[PDB]
């Protein structure tokens, strides 16, 4: 057996050119940082995770190495399933809460963990998980077209991202909805019914605004409305579902744990779990709560967007899940994206391939690693909602 | 990668001497049978499963060979996750049923392809499932006591399990209620409070029936009342939980998929799943239907009864999983439950842990094999229920 020795987190941080600096609900990109946690055993076998963003770095480091790491030292790591509930029944519940910045570190640590089982067998993390089922590759959708913009600026740039391979998109909404409705009107005239249009709102409407925009999303035959409103008005969301609508109502990038997503379907207030492996709990977690959303007849489809771990973590679930995949791909300027590993987008006909190497399946480059150390840096700037 | 290049189903019966014949609502048992599933590649890599019983072995054979093996000559059996769909949704839902047979028949078959998995990559199934949860060892149940006794004979049959090192053991009920509810009450008063005493009635009751005697279990503070009704009769489930007891509801060796125990689960009818792996779906299937359980806070609790492979296959799960353990161990007379494999019931404290070899764990006697051959004799006689 193994025993771990340490368990690591490296704060890392990468500027973003001004001009290519977004802003939606959740605030304006600053930098794109990231902790790459890094879980090590006596015999030298090394797992690392991600546990997402934006959480704040030194916040995240302590919680990581000081209290999730002391229950892990010594004990055997090819116990994830022990060491996931020992760590959130023993201090993250209750010390750091049930649904908090506490479960993204878990997450990380435990997205490291099972990294490091697949490189102790040498097999891929999809492998362990009963292999692919989609054996052909998986769907993805192009993150995000930001705020800021006019009609044909909006269906230019979703032109653009049509034309480098995407099947689907995504579009920010909520600070000024009119703007929004034109904008989506002229996306979907220029890119015809072929391209799945997502929008997201982060949470920045209350529930008329977003009846009224649920309107026009369907008329627009919109995919899905993410984040419609604030993640604690569950029955808003039974509200906006129950219209009976072809478009999704989606929500999970800010929810943590099985538990919230089961309030959510005990409720009828969701069609699509958004649970990031990275964020929710880990892949542990995202395993459960991809079972439960097909239990129920629903779809999980993760928020992936932080770094190439977050999205590789999760990639490895959806290659290996039955939901029709709606893979998300941050296009956004992201060093994190291209830089930190050698695993790179590739879409052939639309569709992504999972890593095929063991863990996650790449290794890190440790020469970015040193260099790109965080020193105290802001990511992103106040959120809405207000 | 390897390639799929028979699937195979060996009939097997073996013989129970009339002083050891058993019976429950679910029949007299006369010999002990199974399938053994074989899955080969090309490279030589064999994977064996079980599909359960009883179910008629011919059925059994035929569903194996012929309808779900031809979807997986040719495939890399890798894919288990793809497979299960390909054979689901291409043959055995519509062509043998949604809730079937045929079912188990796949069940046996994805068992198979997680034995391949696990000895490819030369890892227990449970490593391959997160690792345990419990660490320690699972707590198992003797199953069962059966019809026909005298108080003094229940009290006693407990006893001697007990002695064994069972911490708690099962009851079948249902022909004579009266008989029953003494035959608890004595077996409570021989051993204390400190064993756990579940009730099993095969479906045998109806409504009012079962509602008198969870008022007997009740006060024996039985731990849990197993198919208490027709499997079929959901709202009759909801109707004994709704009695608010500390004594579970229990059901599902006879319900099949996730889908089953999502029915029963919405409307509110059930508190310990019993989905086995041997015929609700397979590993894959055990494995989300114990994640559903666990988000909407209910057990996971697998019946296992038929042979060792069966047993085997749901002790990997039950071990990887936070489920508290109440483990099924079939203590009545059984071949195939100890000369089929090096695999045999060793309590520690009352507590068992799984094989430790590759996948399953454990080698098949392919001489034990060889050498009981079905030749059409029946496994059980006729069920209760008219
Ligand atoms: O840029 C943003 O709005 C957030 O950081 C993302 O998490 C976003 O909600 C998404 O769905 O990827
Ligand atoms: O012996 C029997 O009653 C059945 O064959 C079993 O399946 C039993 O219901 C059990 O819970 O193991
Ligand atoms: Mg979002
Ligand atoms: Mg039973």
């Amino acid at each position: 057996s193994l025993k771990i020795t340490e368990v690591k987190a490296h704060a890392l941080s990468t500027p973003i050119p001004e001009r290519m600096r977004v802003e939606s609900g959740a605030g304006l990109k600053l930098n794109r940082q990231m902790i790459l946690v890094e879980v090590r055993t006596d015999e030298g076998v090394t797992g690392v995770g991600s546990p997402s963003g934006p959480y704040d770095l030194a916040v995240l480091k302590r919680a990581i190495e000081d209290v999730i790491g002391p229950q892990l030292i010594g004990e055997d790591p090819a116990n994830i399933n022990y060491l996931w509930h020992k760590v959130f029944h023993g201090e993250v519940s209750r010390n750091l809460g049930h649904r908090s910045v506490g479960i993204a570190a878990m997450s990380g640590v435990d997205i490291a963990l099972w990294d490091l089982k697949g490189r102790a067998m040498n097999q891929p993390i999809y492998q362990l998980l009963g292999g692919k089922f989609h054996t052909r590759g998986v769907r993805a959708y192009a993150s995000s077209i930001y705020w800021d913009l006019t009609p044909d600026q909006a269906a230019d740039e979703l032109a653009g991202w049509v034309e480098q391979g995407f099947t689907a998109a995504k579009l920010k909404v909520g600070r000024a909805p009119r703007k929004d409705a034109a904008n989506l009107r002229a996306m979907r005239q220029r890119v015809g019914a072929d391209v799945e249009i997502l929008v997201d709102a982060n949470q920045s409407l209350g529930r008329h605004d977003a009846l009224a925009m649920l309107r026009i999303l369907d008329e627009a035959g919109c995919y899905w409305f993410e984040e419609p409103l604030s993640i604690d008005d569950i029955e808003g969301h039974r509200i906006l579902r129950a219209q009976g609508t072809p478009v999704r109502i989606a929500t999970g990038e800010n929810l943590y744990t099985r538990n919230a997503f089961n309030d959510y379907i005990r409720n009828d207030a969701i069609d699509v779990l958004q649970a990031d492996a990275s964020r929710a709990g880990g892949i542990t977690e995202a395993l459960a709560i991809s079972a439960s959303a097909a239990s129920a007849h629903l779809a999980w489809n993760p928020h992936t967007f932080n770094d190439i771990i977050t999205v590789a973590a999760n990639l490895h679930l959806v290659a290996a899940s039955p939901h029709p995949a709606m893979f998300e791909w941050d296009i956004t300027h992201n060093d994190l994206m291209t830089r930190l590993a050698s695993y790179d987008l590739k879409l052939e006909n639309g569709l992504v391939q999972p890593p095929q190497g063991p863990g996650l399946g790449f290794e890190i480059d440790w020469d970015f690693v040193a260099a790109h150390a965080w020193k105290g840096e802001p990511a992103i700037g106040a959120g809405h909602g207000m």
